[PDB]
């Protein structure tokens, strides 16, 4: 049990940001894929899940649930959480904006069909007018290669992950954000992240209809 | 030196857990209330809001947005975030469960009238069968006065705040969790918290009709 062990169903979902961070940190992990409501109930009954939910990661003797608890620990453990409390505040402020946007995109597929169009348009408007400007502005103001402390952090990893999902959405959205483009390229070419982006890795594909129906079967929603 | 300043409207909303945490830490703070969309637009134009939203807290030379960024910083600063990353992992796991429940309760008032009762019922069920059981188990597990590290942390503060909102919802819900009942009593009698719970503190009341209108008008939803 040297490898962290990720419990989740076979999809990006709430576990993918953790997959990215671990990979960018060069940490190898195992994944135990939930395939059925029965598998989830198994974990639930063996007392593995504090709030009866996944994501859960077995790491360092712990059974960590809650996405942010997992990410925070992993980021600290591998020195990707800034150097002090004030760097951490910037990292936290940045990645919480990223989380807000990411949550909107993550849930788009379960928007009621009569709300789907307006929600997509809202997401595009916020990307254009709120989130991309905010992060371009940060890069522009210190001119450095990384978001915080002139050094690779979880913030660059989380943001670049999001850039890939926005590109899947509408490849034109990032067009007028040169600094964001540059960041995506630099980060994507880091050896650990390059390897994750390449075919064959544990990186997961966009959720399709089949996958969405598996999640409804498993999590009973 | 300079007191923290809390930028929000005059309500609990997303700023109340910050008010609790600062107050519990014995930190005096000031509030600048937003009363109109025009006040919000000023903070925006002034460049004070990274994502054009509040909560915003001015603290130690930073304009901190994002509830979790704010709370994380304050928790670390006043030694309420555990003594090592393993304790922070437990704290994070606990408080993210508290966040999940708090979010359901926070947004209850903006449920459409034909969803209000169903949603309320779900909440009560999750309190009774998922969340209170988890936190009671943690307390029963080590038998100590505080959730983590045998010492006051943000987890105790965030939980007890939540126990007060649950009491407003349905005073019977806590009835079969003696350790939670006793935690609430103990934390409520810490000098700093006791003063916050007394009249005249920055502690805010439950949202009533007018408050909600002020919120729609101000934040344009
Ligand atoms: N705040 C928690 C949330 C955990 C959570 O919601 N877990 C889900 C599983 S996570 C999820 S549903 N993954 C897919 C998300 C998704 C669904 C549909 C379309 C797109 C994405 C779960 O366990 N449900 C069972 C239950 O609560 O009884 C966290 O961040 O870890
Ligand atoms: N993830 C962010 C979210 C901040 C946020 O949503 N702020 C709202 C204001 S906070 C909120 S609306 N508080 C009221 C809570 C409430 C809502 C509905 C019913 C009852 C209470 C805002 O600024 N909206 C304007 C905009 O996005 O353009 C954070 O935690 O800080």
């Amino acid at each position: 049990a040297e490898k962290p062990k990720l419990h989740y169903f076979n999809a990006r979902g709430r576990m993918e940001s953790t997959r990215w961070l671990l990979a960018a940190a060069g940490v190898e992990f195992e994944e135990k894929f939930i395939k059925s409501a029965e598998d989830l109930d198994k974990l639930r009954n063996d007392g593995y899940l504090m709030f009866q939910q996944v994501p859960m990661v077995e790491i360092d003797g712990m059974k960590l649930v809650q996405t942010r608890a997992i990410l925070n620990y992993i980021a600290s453990k591998y020195n990707l959480y800034g150097k002090d409390i004030k760097e951490r505040a910037l990292i936290d402020m940045y990645i919480e904006g990223i989380a807000d946007l990411g949550e909107m995109i993550l849930l788009l597929p379960v928007c009621p069909p009569e709300e789907k169009d307006a929600k997509l348009a809202l997401i595009k408007e916020k990307i254009k007018n709120r989130y991309f400007p905010a992060f371009e502005k940060v890069l522009k103001s210190h001119g450095q290669d990384y978001l915080v402390g002139n050094k690779l952090s979880r913030a660059d990893i989380h943001l670049v992950e999001l850039l890939y999902y926005v590109e899947e959405l509408d490849s034109s959205l990032i067009s007028s954000f040169p600094l964001l483009k540059a960041l995506k390229t630099r980060i994507s070419n880091l050896p650990t992240v390059k390897k994750f982006l390449q075919p064959g890795s544990p990186r997961k594909p966009p959720m399709d209809e089949k996958s969405l129906e598996e999640a409804r079967k498993i999590f009973r929603f």
